């Protein structure tokens, strides 16, 4: 099964330098001006196979042409323009890193373009709906659909498990492409995603956790919230101390970049607290309190809800963000599936980690960017050569994004494969 199949057309070039790499457009260019009946698969073929890439890379994606003309004149010229994508090679690219975020990322319709421009997300997906049908009565394509019928994302209970199905399938999709991942990470609910992709739990494992977790964040939905707050962890920490048990340090996202979570009224308090000292804090559209003590209330339902599930070695790096370790996978069981919602999501520090062992390139396997920022964020902090990016985005939810994000991957060095992309 193809990758992805599309209209869009991908043409590769690289050089040794940026200048050569807009000679090599120019040619390109030359060569498309006097074409006439051009087969742009056959180009596309004669661009990659054997040949080996060289540093200075670039893409252009096209239908026809006439579009492959205007943008090879834009890339020979280093103006910006769609489906034209330019970029360097960056050391440790190909030790890529997938990223699963949690909330946020949603949107209707949702990667529900790709189910007919790609074989492996739809299988995938579809194998995603068996494992959840013990455990949910809804439709997996309905929801992301939002089709008349089908329940919205406004129910913690729908919204989690299709964000999950999500990921799980679009991380396969890089995979087919041929991507696999060096390690992944997971920002809350997003490491269920991970863990199941990682292997350390089947998929009819991974969805129970995952319709199960979020089931018994029921009783919390509209009991609480989190806001953003762009202030070191540190000093986030000494001023919630105030509050006590009505806030929690729920995320750590990047050096000026936190989550906290907590009682409605304690967040409005907190966010005139940080506008007092020009701090920018801001809600989140969330209506739980996650990561703090509201936790508590549902742990042993939580607990007693996982118990039977059957956690194993995985076969793909899993940093942890509870733990802030690699595992080996037999540990996620029951109690670190609580763990994970209770405490703080320790993501900046995973990414430090993966920084420090050289990896260059960041994945997030997500409908549309929301922990990007944050990883840039540390990246910029640390200083290391390394890049981010997402994978689909908002409204923009098919084949043309995708390459599209293939695309920057592999001038960046990600080593993806351009025969899995067809025609």
């Amino acid at each position: 099964p193809a990758a992805l199949t599309s209209a869009l057309i991908p043409w590769t070039v690289s050089a040794k330098l940026p200048e050569a790499l807009r000679g090599q457009a120019a040619r390109l260019a030359e060569f498309t001006r006097g074409e006439g009946a051009l087969r742009p698969a056959d180009v596309a073929a004669a661009l990659t196979r054997s040949r080996a890439a060289l540093e200075s890379r670039g893409v252009v994606l096209a239908e026809d042409r006439e579009g492959f003309l205007t943008a090879l004149d834009a890339l020979a010229e280093a103006a910006p323009a769609a489906g034209v994508i330019e970029g360097g090679t960056v050391k440790g690219a190909d030790r890529t890193v997938f990223v699963f975020p949690g909330q946020g990322s949603q949107w209707a319709g949702m990667a529900v373009e790709l189910l007919d421009s790609s074989p492996v997300f739809a299988s995938r997906l579809a194998e995603c709906a068996d494992a959840l049908a013990p455990y949910v009565d809804w439709s997996l394509v309905d929801v992301l659909r939002q089709t008349e019928g089908a329940p919205g994302f406004d129910r913690v209970d729908v919204v989690q498990p299709a964000l999950w199905a999500v990921m799980v399938s679009l991380a396969e999709v890089w995979r087919a492409a041929g991507v696999a991942p060096a390690a992944v990470i997971g920002h809350s609910q997003g490491e269920i995603a991970a863990a199941a992709v990682a292997g350390a739990l089947s998929l009819g494992d991974a969805a129970k956790v995952s319709a199960l977790r979020a089931k018994a964040l029921l009783a919390l939905a509209g009991k609480g919230g989190m806001v953003s707050v762009a202030e070191a962890a540190d000093s986030v920490r000494e001023r919630i101390s105030a509050w006590g048990e009505r806030l929690a340090l729920a995320s750590v996202n990047g050096p000026q970049s936190t989550v906290v979570s907590g009682d409605p009224g304690a967040l409005d308090e907190l966010m005139a607290a940080c506008e007092r000292d020009g701090v920018r804090a801001r809600r989140i559209n969330v209506d739980y309190a996650s990561h703090g003590p509201q936790v508590e209330h549902i742990r042993a339902e939580v607990l007693s809800a996982l118990s039977g599930i059957a956690p194993r070695t995985a076969e793909v790096p899993f940093l942890s963000t509870v733990t802030g370790e690699f595992v080996t996978g037999t540990d996620l069981d029951a109690e670190y599936w609580y763990r994970n919602l209770r405490n703080t999501v320790r993501f900046e520090d995973a990414v430090r980690t993966l920084l420090d062992r050289g990896h260059g390139a960041f994945v997030e396997a997500s409908a549309h960017p929301v922990l990007t920022v944050g990883v840039q964020e540390t990246i910029d902090a640390v200083g290391a050569p390394a890049v981010t990016q997402g994978t689909l985005r908002r409204d923009e939810g098919g084949a043309a994004r995708f390459l599209t994000s293939l695309a920057e991957a592999w001038t960046h060095g990600v080593p993806v494969d351009w025969d899995t992309v067809r025609p």
